[PDB]
């Protein structure tokens, strides 16, 4: 009992703001029960329970009403396991839900949840505020009011100027007292939740009680019409006085004189008046009875639908129906969801207290999701046990005045039916307490963070760290909703919002888990990405079921919002303007890239491509340009790299020509890719550096396509000759694919295309998804379209049948069988250049006439005196033919 | 006249589809008139304007049906214009609509344009099926019918079994002769056009033959109710044969016998019959009159206005009103919008010959905005002529009931009403043959294009490049629109597809032009971004007019059909997976970034940071990565920069160590960047590698933090104490800043947090913007959260107070207000070193305890020989400070 009072010397429902942040900077205990689970508890019990969910429960039914809750819990239980992926994740920052959002989604969706959250919570301090003030003109002081109706019809009219003339007055007084005192309501937050949870026992203590005899509440009926009971006690068309029959109050309401003349309306005198049990208890039979639809419209007598009537009168002059029982407003499915949504609403006050918890990882997700439970299997078995416990001609009357004038809630208390009338009256005007504190706190976090400049002037708080200009302007949007002055209208607008935090909140966590946002570790139990999905479309569908025509103004405002923070988002980092939007999405797409393999399942070619650029400069070979549009047309990263020679201090002029030559020329072929120019001191080290630091992220340049030395054997070149060979030994250890191009400067550039084109592919041992899959890409192309694929295969086994065999298996699954396949077959330098001789002969008296060839390149020798055991090879090797291509690679895989 | 007949002879309106794509990748004349113009201009004009145009001109009024057409045009106007800057760009390739939109908004919007459009048009091959239907069995042939009514009640039923019994007949026959007999109906292209302008003409020739004497088409009341004119002939309620009176055939419908009896209906009875003219014409008063509204209710009898009638029999026992005129069906505003909407489509076939005109820049333009322009000007002044010239009682009549079943049109028509009848019909049945001929070649289109893979199987043409799979299904989409049966449910559905791809057509617009997309060139006249936009708002509210919960379905019908291309956008060139969803944004953005100039308006710095790394691999200053998270907050790019000595071919597993070092640390202390590990063959090139080649595309480094060489004057460490000074004289020639970092070891790590702290800036002459916003982005952070803002400055003029007075008004200007102001003032090498230590002398006394001072650098010598010029100067300059940072840098500005 001693952590009890202790931890009820501590327990305050209210949120931790920017204050409380403050003190998370420079740098007690809790608990499950009085941390999370009774300040959620608190917040969902609201006003809806008591005045408004019996006119759902008879108008609805109880087997429509059954799967009304259970579509508007089943929202708020999804949207607490996306509030728990957002706990189990990050570090809990002390200090609101805001905070917590905010830091583990990003500024950019926490400006926009943390936004709808302010609208939907100062609606909900307006909505209980016209609560408290319905309960003060209908059960406590039903006498005082100012405007009063001059007629019989000016009910609809001066009842709304009731609760205009009645919010504005205690608007002012509820806005000043958590101004000035805040120590004193921040105490109150045990009485609050004692005034509640009394009240909702006190509902089941009577429901028990009423089974074994229930109480006196008749009422009285008229044919199938009820009657309001307000002017007369007794219900009797005539008073038997003795010897002497008297004419009633209820003959004096409906009879134009209190003598016995009878002149009067023919309903009244050809039906009599019945007076049955208005709560006939759990005992009764009412669930068979009342269970379905009693979908009225605004006008229509409530009328007891089993009774037997006396059919006629067609119009209705009954002095316009003074003494009877209406209905306030036409009604239907999709309106009562509107009003009773916001009874499953404070999910977010779940964590009102994240910074004084000990276990914030475990706290904050199963306090929420029991808060939730028991708080639906309240709400399920209050729908049932008042539908079989109460007639159905009181459960479609507002304002009880069936009962005359007494709470269709109230009636079911056991002590007695002032308890739950002072008591749900505690409780909604400490929610309206609360919900003026819990908002603008919230707008002092917004207006601090700086995440939206041109609400700043709201962060203008007071020396304690509470707010002064927030709360003016939360008493002017509450202001709003008292000019409505409708609880029925003001529950929908209400519900609008807290739909929309709970869309992003559904919709965020599903994005940032499929894409693999950095820093997202959801460790949570019961957790999977679709589980936030599936609840993401049923909060949508609940958004449009409410009023399709406000969720289309709810989406793109704050839809608005969110794109209004990264405009600003972007002109704080990257400088300036509309360029920096593409600068973090482009920053923020690679910082994605960090975690995944590279190898993952399929291989295209990404061309690292290298040019030779002289004095007086500009590029040598041109067509080596024209060969890159040629396969990948309009595709994937392209980078033209350069390099020349020595001091940069004194060589960037020069470097100005060469990229400028090259950013006209990839533009007058099609080519989309990007220039570097390296400045060196030798070209040996200024390939190297392009071969492995070319391409930030995960877009790294694949593969090399390089031209061919044609001054081979000359004065001085032979060291440009020997950077060749180190090219070679670099792309094996560094696992990427060399291309080498052989007889540059006759390549087929983007005027001349070919007709009758042959491509023979040589493929012998090595590299077969790269060397069958080039000619593929280039045929693909125009130039290359109205060619033909001949795929020579070189055997060096004894049978050739099995190997067609195998390898006419292989185009089947390559879907790519279009090649026609042909079979061939037959110190240190010279056994190497034996069969280079041989073979090239071979390549030739089948292939003299091709558009261009396609042979497998060798391995270097690790000699490195292989110069001329290894380089006559490839010249013998490139036995006069016109286009050939020489290609190895390494460590990859072709799907 | 020898252009036209010859044109006449090439005149056909069908789109060029993928044959005609064929010749332009293997490589006669037009005009604007034949080749544009009159394309647009028949496939706009179609059954809306004969069938349920006047039914509309009653029913809204023509106050409100002038704001009707006046908004469904507005879209079309707009949308042409879209379609317009579409046409100047690009070089508007061979075949199609499809082409022209494909290629120049890419893959990603063409094919959600192209397949909105196939169902589109689809349904508008069965509406017009249903609309010759109608035609058929309501003026042409109303005796043939399988179906007809068991009773009076079996009109709603019966007649759409007849609806669906002849259209599954006609359909079958529509889809053969497109199938087999292609070359006849290209002929009949000139025939159809005759059919519908002449048509057209013979309306407007008889509005002015009625003015001076309109025809004879009487009407017969009853009260103010009036009756089909079916069955009787004449009109009396007695025939007066002479001497003896007869009950007339009207008697026999109404009273049941056909003697004079008088047994039969109190409302015949009271009432009688009144025979006035039905259409008084252009000379009547019926715009004063007839101008407002009349919105029935299915069930409610027509009834003109201004009649003397008789009010009683409240019920309608009249043989289920066998002999009266009803309303089919109950309307509003809002559901005659998606009956109209098929009336003004039809601008994608303004490019039906784009392969063949000569001028496709020009004629596509102002051929479609001209054919707009004449139809729009048809349909307004045909809604106030058809007002101001027909009685109102017979505009509220489908099926012209009220004028003995003759066309509400048709009677307006000078030569015979058997004109329109003919000449409405054969253009009906000639715009559903083209609508069976436009849909096949698109959806052959999109197969053949490869952009979405599952439609594969549909690219199956015949022999002359004729689809045979395409028209299957395009025959059962008809089918599901004839087996709805109702011209009134088929037109909304429609509209929505068409409302959808100029959704589409006027966003993608929008957003290229804004973003600025590559190869995005609108050379067009009367353009702007605004303009798109504005036509996109506008047809965004005209979807959910029609219907809106049909309008959620198809958005997110066509917003998932545009992120399934990019699903398969990303697994056919990058690889796959939905790593490569990452690539291509991280690709597009950065092509994005090639246009704007750098210097734009505001600087930030983003770092290149870099690191030596000694043996036994490992960073040799982790403060220094320290101080990176303490400037660049979570935000711009950085570089973690490292080299290392050689040989690349055996040196990268120690590559391996030294990026995988870097990685673990920058998460260590919350750095958001990213790494490159270069092994060059000495430190002086592989430090200006990076200095030039760090970041493609647009994100550039674009400062340079480093640290200082300790190990000054020692053994052989001058060379690599000369790398630095190497590094000074680049980034000026660069254009970049540096940030040289003193005393490395000792900085603050994120642990070590500090308290009454003092940073003390000395900004002397040069670098404004960089030296006063260091400490600014520094004090932001957490660690420098609780210090002390201090700028001295040294003067070298006369006056100090205006020296203040002008730098205390840069605070102002700065907003940043909060630091401290306080002025102070007094071979080649000693000069250099005379102000040396005498400035040292004044930095200290002012500035012993800071945790962090700011000095200017100052420039390198030109000479080379100043290494002991300048750098005994700089150490004389860090006179035993615990933290100062140099920085210099060039070429930007600060707002
Ligand atoms: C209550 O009684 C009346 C007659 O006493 C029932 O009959 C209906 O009366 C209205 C007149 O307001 C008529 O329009 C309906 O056609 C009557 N319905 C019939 C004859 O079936 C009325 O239904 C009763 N109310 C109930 C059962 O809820
Ligand atoms: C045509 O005549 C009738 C009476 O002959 C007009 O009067 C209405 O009659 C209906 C009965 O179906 C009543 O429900 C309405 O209340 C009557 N309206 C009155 C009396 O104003 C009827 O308005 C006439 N139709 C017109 C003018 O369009
Ligand atoms: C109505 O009844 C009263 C009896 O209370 C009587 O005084 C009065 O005269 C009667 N009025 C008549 C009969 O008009
Ligand atoms: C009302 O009920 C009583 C039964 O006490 C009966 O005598 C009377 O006739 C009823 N009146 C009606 C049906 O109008
Ligand atoms: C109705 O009038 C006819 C005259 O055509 C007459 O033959 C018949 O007898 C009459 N029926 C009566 C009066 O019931
Ligand atoms: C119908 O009009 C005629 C005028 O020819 C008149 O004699 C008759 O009384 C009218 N009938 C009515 C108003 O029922």
């Amino acid at each position: 009992v001693s952590s009890l009072l202790s931890g009820l010397a501590n327990y305050t429902n209210l949120p931790q703001g920017s204050r409380e942040h403050e003190e998370a900077e420079n740098n007690p205990r809790m608990g499950t029960f009085m941390g999370v689970y009774l300040p959620c508890l608190q917040n969902i019990f609201g006003v809806i329970l008591f005045l408004r969910l019996t006119w759902v429960v008879g108008i609805a039914g109880i087997m429509e009403s059954f799967c009304m809750v259970f579509i508007c819990c089943s929202c708020t239980m999804l949207t607490a396991i996306s509030m728990s992926a957002i706990a189990t994740n990050g570090v809990v920052p002390a200090g609101g839900s805001y905070y917590m959002i905010s830091r583990s989604l990003g500024p950019e969706f926490g400006g926009a949840v943390g936004l709808c959250f302010y609208l939907g919570t100062t609606f909900a301090g307006a909505m209980y505020i016209l609560g408290t003030i319905e309960i003060l003109l209908a059960y406590l002081f039903p006498a005082m009011a100012i405007f009063k109706a001059e007629d019989a019809s000016g009910e609809a009219a001066a009842m709304l100027n009731n609760m205009r003339v009645y919010g504005t007055c205690v608007l002012t007084c509820m806005a000043t007292v958590v101004f000035v005192g805040v120590k004193y309501v921040n105490k109150f937050a045990l009485v609050f939740l004692g005034c509640v949870i009394l009240s909702i026992l006190a509902i089941y203590a009577g429901v028990i009680k009423s089974a074994f005899d229930p109480p006196n509440f008749p009422i009285c009926l008229l044919g199938n019409r009820t009657l309001s009971r307000h002017g007369f006690d007794v219900c009797a068309k005539l008073a038997w006085e003795g010897n002497e029959t008297v004419t009633t109050r209820l003959w004096g309401l409906f009879c134009s004189s209190r003598f016995l003349n009878a002149t009067c309306d023919e309903y009244f005198t050809r039906n009599n008046v019945t007076e049955i049990q208005g709560i006939p208890g759990a005992a009764s039979g009412l669930i068979k009875e009342n269970l379905w639809s009693s979908y009225l419209t605004k006008g229509v007598i409530v009328e007891r639908s089993g009774m037997t009537s006396v059919g006629l009168a067609d119009g209705t002059p009954i002095d316009m129906d003074h003494p009877y029982v209406f209905s306030d407003m036409t009604s239907y499915f999709t309106l009562l969801v509107g009003i009773y949504f916001p009874s499953v609403t404070g999910i977010m006050a779940g964590s009102n207290r994240s910074g004084d918890l000990r276990d914030a990882q475990k706290s904050i997700p199963t306090g929420t999701i029991l808060a939730i439970a028991t708080t639906s299997a309240v709400y399920i078995s209050s729908v049932v046990l008042f539908g079989a416990c109460i007639e159905g001609v009181v459960l479609r009357d507002k304002f009880g005045e069936a009962v005359n004038g007494n709470l269709v809630v109230g009636t079911l208390a056991w002590p007695s039916p002032w308890v739950i009338v002072i008591g749900s009256f505690f409780s909604t005007c400490g929610a309206g307490l609360q919900s003026l504190t819990g908002a603008p706190r919230l707008l002092q976090a917004i207006s601090r963070d700086g995440i939206v400049p041109f609400l700043q002037v709201f962060g203008h708080g007071k020396a304690n760290g509470e707010p002064t200009w927030a709360l003016l302007l939360t008493a002017c949007i509450c202001e709003i909703g008292i000019l409505i002055a409708s609880l029925d209208e003001v529950a929908p607008i209400l519900s609008m919002f807290f739909l929309m935090c709970y869309m992003f909140v559904n919709l965020a966590c599903a994005v940032q888990t499929l894409l693999r946002t950095p820093n997202w570790r959801p460790r949570f139990r019961y957790y999977h990405w679709t589980l936030s999905f599936l609840g993401m479309s049923l909060c949508l569908a609940l958004m449009f079921i409410c009023s399709w025509y406000y969720a289309l103004v709810a989406m793109l405002i704050a839809g608005l919002i969110y794109k209004y923070i990264e405009y600003r988002g972007a002109e704080k980092e990257w400088g300036d303007g509309i360029r920096g939007l593409s600068l973090s999405a482009a920053r923020y797409a690679l910082l994605r890239l960090e975690e995944g393999p590279p190898h993952t399942k399929n291989w295209r070619p990404q061309l690292l491509v290298l040019v030779r650029v002289d004095q007086d400069q500009n590029v040598v070979h041109p067509q080596l340009l024209s060969l890159t549009s040629q396969l990948k047309a309009g595709k994937g990263l392209t980078i033209v790299g350069s390099v020349l020679e020595g001091t940069f201090l004194e060589n960037h002029p020069q470097a100005q020509r060469a990229e400028e030559s090259i950013r006209r020329l990839m533009e007058a072929e099609k080519v989309k890719g990007f220039c570097q120019v390296v400045i060196s001191s030798n070209l040996r080290d200024g390939v190297s550096h392009l071969i492995q630091s070319g391409g930030l992220g995960g877009l790294q340049h694949n593969t090399v396509l390089v031209g061919w030395p044609r001054n081979w054997r000359q004065k001085e070149d032979h060291q440009t000759w020997r950077n060749f060979i180190e090219l070679v030994r670099e792309t094996t250890a560094g696992h990427l694919a060399l291309l080498v191009t052989k007889n540059v400067s006759m390549f087929p550039g983007n005027p001349e295309r070919f007709s009758e084109g042959s491509i023979d592919v040589w493929w012998i041992v090595h590299d077969g998804g790269m060397l069958m899959l080039l000619p593929f890409l280039l045929r693909h192309h125009k130039v290359w379209r109205k060619c033909k694929m001949r795929i020579f295969t070189v055997a060096q086994m004894d049978d050739n049948s099995i190997q067609m065999k195998k390898d006419l298996t292989t185009f089947l699954y390559h879907l790519r069988i279009t090649a026609e396949v042909e079979v061939v077959e037959m110190q240190s330098n010279v056994r190497r250049m034996h069969t280079a001789v041989r073979l090239n002969e071979v390549i030739v008296k089948k292939s003299r006439d091709a558009k261009l060839v396609l042979l497998n390149m060798p391995g270097p020798p690790r000699n490195r005196n292989g110069d001329e055991n290894y380089m006559e090879f490839l010249e013998v090797l490139t036995e006069h033919l016109d286009r050939v291509m020489l290609v190895r690679g390494g460590g990859r895989e072709v799907i």
